[PDB]
C-alpha cells in the first residue's frame, strides 16, 4: 500500500510539473497579448506551486518517523519549480515588493495578484476534485476539506514567523538578482527548505498569501481575521520592514 | 505576560540596532581621526553584537518547545548585523586573521581588540544594568550574574567545536572576499546559523573571545583557565589552522 | 578513554589528508603520462574519501548523544575535501555526468571509473588493516566487517533518496560550474552536509557507488541486488533524470 501510496504522490507532482510545463509552452505559442500571458503564466506557476506544496504535505503527515525524507523533497521540489517556472512569482507578497522595491507598475502587478488569487483557488478545487477518484489510499479521505489549524504557537508568535520569514526569503530574492541564475535558484531552494524547516512546525512557512489560501481556505472561512493577520498581514509586513530597512535605514545609515 | 515578554526582547534588539545606526552616524559626521573612528565603529559593532546575542540566548531559553522559532531569528538578527556593520568585525580572532592571512597592521588591529574588549565588558554591563528596569518578567533575575556553564561536552570535544567553527566561518569569511557584498552576507549568516544549530547545545558556538567575554564573564571569573581554553585559545587555534592549510598546505599541494 | 578515542579518529583523518597530499606531490613531480597520472590522482582522492567517511561514521556512531557535533566535522571535512582533492570526482555517478551531461571522453572516464573501483576495495581493506594495530578502544572491533544495514527504510524510500540526493548534489556540481571556485566548495561542503543531515538516517546519503562499495561492501555481499539497487542505480537514476530535465525539458519549456 505505502510503495503505490509514495509512488502516486511523487507521480502526480511530476506529473503537474509537465502538465503546466506544456501549457507554458502552448500558452507561448498562441498567446501575443502581452497581458494576456502575464495573466496564463502566473496562473500555471501558482498552480503548480499550489498542488506540488499540497502534495507534500499530505506526504509529510503520513510519514512522521522520518521527518528528514521530505526535507530532501522539499529541496527538490522547490529547485524544480526554480527551474520551471522562470519570470514568474507565485507570490502576492513578492508582487507587491515588485512594485515597491523595483519597477513592477500597478497595471500589470494587478494581473498578476489576480491570477494567483484565481490559481490558489482552483488548484485547491482541482486538489478536491482529485484524490477523489480512487488513487492513493489517503487520498481517498482527500483531506476532507476539514480546518487542520496549521499555526498552533500564539498570535504574537505566528506573526513574527511570517513576517520574519517574508522578509528573509525577499530580502534574499531582491539580494541575488544579479546573482548567476543557475546559482540563484539553488541558493533560494536552499533558503526556502530551512525557512519550511524553521517554521513549519510553528506556522507552515508559507510566506504567501496566494499559497496559504489554497492550503487553509476551509481554515480561512471558519475564523477569517485571524488567518488573514498570520498570512496575509504579516508577510505583507515583512516586505514592509524590507522598504524601511532597504530604503530609509541602510541607505542612511551608509 | 509572554506577548509582552515577546514584544520587548524583539523591540529591545531593534532598538539597539537603530541605537548603534545613529551612533555610527554621528561618529561619521564628527571623528576625523581614522584610528579614533576605527576605535568607535569597533565599540559599536560589538555592543551591538553582544547586546542582540544576550537577548536572542535570553529568548531562547524561555522557548524552550520551539527550537525552530529562535532559528529564524538568529538567522534574521545575523542577517541584520551584517547590513548595518559594514567595515568592522566584532571578533577578535577576526582581527588576528586580517593580520596574519591579510594585510591589516598591528597598530589598527590593537585599537580594534581593545575596542571590542571594552565593547564586552560594557555590554554586560549594560546588559546588567538593563533588565534592572523592570521590564519583561524574566528580565527580573536580568540572569542575576550567574554563570551557566554553557559548555556540558568534555574539555576536548568542546575545544574541537570552536576550532572548527572558528576555522570554517574565518576560512568563509576569507574566501567570500571577492563575492559580491549583498550576496556574502546573506552566505555568513546561514553559516553562522549552521554553526550555531551546530554548536549550541554543545558550546555555543560562539568562536568569538569578545562575545564569549560578555556572554559568560562570571563563568570566567570561576573558572578562568577552563573557559579562557575554549573560548580564547580553541578559536584562535582555528585561525592557525588556516595559516597551515592556506599559506603552507595547499600552496605546497598545488 | 573518550579523550584517546577521539583524538585518535581525528588524527587518522588528518594523518590521511596529509598522505595523501604527499602522495599528489610526489605524483605530480614523476608521472608524466596523463592517462597514468588521471589513474593515480583519482584513486588517492577516493581512498581519502572513503577512509575519512569510514572515520566520521565510526564517530558518530560512537557519539549518539551529541548528533550535531559531528555535523560540523562532516562539513570540515567536506570543505577540506574540496580544497584538496581538486580535478577529481571520487564518485562514479560523478564521472558518468561529465561523460553525458559533459565533454569527458569514455577514455578517461573509464580509467577514473576504475580507479574509483580498485580504491574503495583498497580503503575498505587499510580500513580492516587498520584498527587492528589496537590503537583505539573501538578500533580493536575493526567493525568485525559485519553488515550493519545502512538502509532501514523501504526499498522505494531509499531509492528515492538515493536518486534525489544524487540529483541534488550534481546538479549543482554541474551548475556551479561557472562560480569562483573558492565559493563554490564552501556551498558543495554545505550541500553534502544537508543531504548526509537530510539523508543519514534513512539510507546515509551516499549517493556515490564507490563510497558505498568500501562503506557496505560486507552488505553487498551478503545480500547483492538489494544493495546494488539502492546505491549503484538508483544514485545512477538521479543523472539520467539531471539528462532529462537539463538536455531534454528545459531546453523545450524555455
Ligand atoms: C536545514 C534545511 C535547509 C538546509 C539547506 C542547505 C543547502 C546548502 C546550500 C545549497
Ligand atoms: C541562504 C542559504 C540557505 C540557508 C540555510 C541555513 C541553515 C542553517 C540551520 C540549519
Ligand atoms: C555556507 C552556507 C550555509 C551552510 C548551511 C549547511 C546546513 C547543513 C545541515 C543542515
Amino acid at each position: 500500500s505505502e510503495l503505490q501510496d509514495t509512488c502516486t504522490s511523487l507521480g502526480l507532482m511530476l506529473s503537474v510539473v509537465l502538465l503546466m510545463g506544456l501549457a507554458r509552452v502552448v500558452a507561448r505559442q498562441q498567446l501575443h497579448r502581452p497581458v494576456a500571458h502575464a495573466f496564463v503564466l502566473e496562473f500555471l506557476a501558482t498552480f503548480q506551486l499550489c498542488c506540488c506544496t499540497h502534495e507534500l504535505q499530505l506526504l509529510s503527515e503520513q510519514h512522521p518517523a522520518h521527518p528528514t525524507w521530505t526535507l530532501t523533497l522539499v529541496y527538490f521540489f522547490s529547485l524544480v519549480h526554480g527551474l520551471t517556472l522562470v519570470g514568474t512569482s507565485s507570490n502576492p507578497c513578492g508582487v507587491m515588493m515588485q512594485m515597491m522595491l523595483g519597477g513592477m507598475s500597478p497595471e500589470t502587478g494587478a494581473v498578476r495578484l489576480l491570477a494567483q488569487l484565481v490559481s490558489a483557488l482552483c488548484s485547491r478545487y482541482c486538489t478536491s476534485a482529485l484524490w477523489s477518484l480512487g488513487l492513493t489510499q489517503y487520498h481517498v479521505s482527500e483531506r476532507s476539506f476539514a480546518c487542520k489549524n496549521p499555526i498552533r504557537v500564539d498570535l504574537l508568535k505566528a506573526v513574527i514567523t511570517e513576517a520574519v520569514c517574508s522578509f528573509l526569503f525577499h530580502s534574499a530574492l531582491l539580494h541575488f538578482q544579479e546573482v548567476r541564475t543557475k546559482l540563484r535558484i539553488h541558493l533560494l531552494a536552499a533558503l526556502i527548505t530551512f525557512l519550511v524547516y524553521a517554521g513549519g512546525s510553528l506556522t507552515g512557512a508559507v510566506f504567501n498569501p496566494a499559497l496559504a489560501l489554497s492550503l487553509h481556505f476551509m481554515c480561512f472561512d471558519e475564523a477569517f481575521p485571524q488567518f488573514f493577520i498570520v498570512y496575509w498581514l504579516a508577510p505583507s509586513l515583512g516586505i514592509l520592514l524590507m522598504i524601511l530597512m532597504f530604503s530609509f535605514f541602510l541607505p542612511w545609515l551608509h
